[PDB]
């Protein structure tokens, strides 16, 4: 009671090798659903369309998100570790819950009046089994902010089952999360609890800088021949032939290569400018989108690849992009001004243009009278031969996600960026044990509805350790650093306003650092 | 599995993520070319965004056990979906893995 | 330039504040960072020892030097003590070099 739980850490250590990014929060839980686990719908939520549909339940508890970069990371470490090393994954983390508090607010002729109840608990239970439902990786609200000095609330627990329209199927399963052993923390006791990631592949954050159909050497010719000429170039009468020729320093898109570029999905191509665009609502008309038990759903941001081609900024693909919010930004309609539409161009170079067809192949088999024809390849999945980046990482985007129980998935790394982890940092849930108001004096059978109205705060710590891979290069000219722009402004740059407002402007990505392919 | 690969969110919250909302003011008399964007939230979830995709296909023709419920044709060769090789076709049965019909 | 000792290494900054305790939160999640605060302020004590290195004055002077002294004369109040309302007071600002010493 009069002793306190833990410090206050919340810096980052450079150990060459490794980076310890530790990060210290203060938190507010409320009390959710009044203490209970209701049964939620799309009809509940007002009804909506079948491809909106849906089924679950809201419980009570409240659960931590710490999985986006910018929880971890200040701007400054993410400069420092973008233009420097070549890849990173994290190693181990460590959370850490402590100072807790349980306030009890008691609202009475007007007034209010908090007042702290010492002998109050909070449970407080982490998955480690993934029995339950994985909420995080779904890019949700609710994480620790990205500013230290900011006190943020707990997002409610909620997951979905199986439905069939709002309604419930046979195998809708109902979990209580009552129903897995928490631990009691009255103010005094603090949760201490550790994790270590398993073998993930280090996240590429270089660009290369050489094109996959750019690997030759100039200077010589290849000993491999293609077919060049089919009729017989003019005379009058030019006729049907074969001409073979050497690809060469001249030629270079007819030589001969060894690899392919990465698998497609085509998207449509949107422009920044909207008079450049076309005067119809097709933003889900014209979007991309799987279909899934009957139900279309957008596929976004999609599997991986570049935005534009070269000198092309305006043009963005409809979905194949992650679109981050400015500070304040509104959540519906909101315009282009008030959101940083990221740039994924830097793989251009080995994946294919978001808004472009793959490729050309043949459709028929030409002869004396049938000519040669040729399809657009609009979907292409993967060949033996190909090879692909994957998306960048962003400082405000996801760092992980859990890859689904299924017996098969192909390149398990999720397609918001990040690291597909097959057993992710659990989900640490917590809520405010109940505390009943003053029973009947009789025996009521009935559970009791009346509560002490309540919630609890306290800080929260989370340690992660990083691994780092260290750049090599031995390049001679200068690489590209990212760089706080010289010129001077009204305020600086990830920094709070003259309100006290702290607000990303723009959105960071790793791929900054060349290197070969 | 007791969930759907596109339905694992958490429907209470929304997302921090945008996405193309909508592409013409809407009403006005005179609608013209814009764009909006919205967050995924608990009301659009087919809009949110998603980490991972359904499993391949290779469609398949699709016959009613109600033979009333079917084209008059012998398309039992014809409309069958079939792989070729070396210059011969075969069907391809029972093919790769996919659900077999929707919802009821 | 203000008189003093010039340190590469000072004595660090103590730099203390309040941990921020909010007040209820609303029942629904809002992803915006929480602007009510329980109003609070802290007290209590705080000492600071000094060790400081003394330089003796070994004068070999024969006549008497000049010493700083509180003035003999009867004043209405002492001086360097609280005034009747319990208000503390400098009277005037000492300086150190009254010893001599040769040059
Ligand atoms: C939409 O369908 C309609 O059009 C398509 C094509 O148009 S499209 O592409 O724009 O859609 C037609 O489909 C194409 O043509 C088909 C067809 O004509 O039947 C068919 O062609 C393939 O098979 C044909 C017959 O082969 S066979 O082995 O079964 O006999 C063939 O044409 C025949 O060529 C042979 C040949 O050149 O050998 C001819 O045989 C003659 O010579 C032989 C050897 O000669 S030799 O000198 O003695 O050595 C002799 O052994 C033989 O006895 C002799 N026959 S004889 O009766 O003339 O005496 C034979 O006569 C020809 O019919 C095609 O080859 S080709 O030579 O015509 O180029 C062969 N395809 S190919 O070799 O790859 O070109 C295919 O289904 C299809 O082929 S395609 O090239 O891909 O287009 C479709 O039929 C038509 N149907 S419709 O809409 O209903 O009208």
């Amino acid at each position: 009671v009069g002793n306190s739980s833990g410090n206050w850490h919340c810096d980052s250590t450079w150990m060459g090798d490794r980076v310890i990014t530790t990060s210290t929060r203060t938190w507010a839980l409320p009390t959710y659903n009044n203490h209970l686990y209701k049964q939620i719908s799309n009809s509940t939520s007002g009804g909506s369309s079948n491809d909106n549909a849906y089924f679950g339940y809201s419980t009570p508890w409240g659960y931590f998100d710490f999985n986006r970069f910018h929880c971890h990371f200040s701007p400054r470490d993410w400069q420092r570790l973008i233009n420097n090393n070549w890849g990173f994954r994290p190693k181990r983390l460590s959370f850490k819950l402590f100072n807790i508090q349980v306030k009890e607010v008691t609202q009475n002729e007007g007034t209010k009046t908090i007042a702290n109840n010492l002998t109050s608990t909070i449970q407080v239970f982490t998955d480690s089994e993934y029995q339950l439902p994985y909420v995080l990786g779904s890019a949700h609200q609710g994480c620790l902010p990205p500013f230290p000095a900011d006190v943020f609330m707990i997002p409610q627990y909620g997951y979905l089952t199986l439905n069939n329209g709002s309604q419930a199927v046979g195998r809708s399963s109902f979990y209580c999360l009552e129903y897995f052993p928490s631990q009691m923390l009255r103010t005094g006791n603090n949760f201490q609890f550790t994790y270590t990631f398993e073998d993930v592949p280090f996240h590429s954050s270089y660009a290369h800088s050489q094109s996959l159909d750019r690997l030759m050497n100039p200077l010589i010719d290849q000993y491999l021949y293609y077919l060049s000429r089919t009729q017989t170039t003019g005379g009058t009468t030019n006729t049907q032939t074969l001409g073979f020729s050497q690809g060469g320093p001249n030629t270079m898109a007819n030589q001969a290569k060894n690899w392919l570029p990465g698998p497609c999905y085509r998207q449509q191509r949107v422009s920044k400018t909207s008079a450049d665009n076309n005067n119809s609502e097709y933003s889900w008309t014209g979007a991309t989108k799987y279909h899934l038990n009957g139900r279309d759903s957008l596929v976004n941001p999609g599997p991986a690849m570049a935005s534009h081609k070269d000198d092309e900024e305006k043009f963005f693909p409809q979905s194949g992009v992650l679109i981050f919010g400015k500070q304040g930004s509104e959540k519906t309609n909101v315009d282009i001004e008030k959101v940083m539409i990221t740039d994924e161009e830097e793989i251009r170079t080995t994946n294919p243009v978001a808004t472009e067809q793959y490729g050309s192949v043949s459709t028929n088999l030409q002869r004396g009278n049938r000519q040669a024809a040729t399809a657009d390849v609009n979907t292409q999945g993967v060949l033996p031969g190909m090879v692909w980046q994957d998306r960048d990482v962003y400082l405000q985007g996801p760092i992980w996600a859990k890859i689904p129980h299924t017996d098969g998935h192909f390149h398990p790394s999720p397609l918001m960026g990040g690291f597909g982890l097959k057993h992710p940092p659990p989900q640490i849930l917590i809520k405010n044990t109940p505390v009943p108001a003053d029973p009947p004096t009789t025996f009521n059978q009935s559970k009791l509805n009346s509560f002490i109205t309540q919630y609890s705060t306290g800080q929260v710590s989370v340690e992660i350790e990083w691994e780092l891979q260290k750049e090599n290069s031995k390049r001679w000219n200068p690489e590209i650093q990212y760089t706080s722009n010289y010129y001077k402004s009204t305020s600086v740059d990830f920094a709070v306003n003259t309100e006290g407002v702290y607000s990303e402007p723009r959105p960071i990505g790793t791929r900054y650092l060349t290197r070969n392919l």
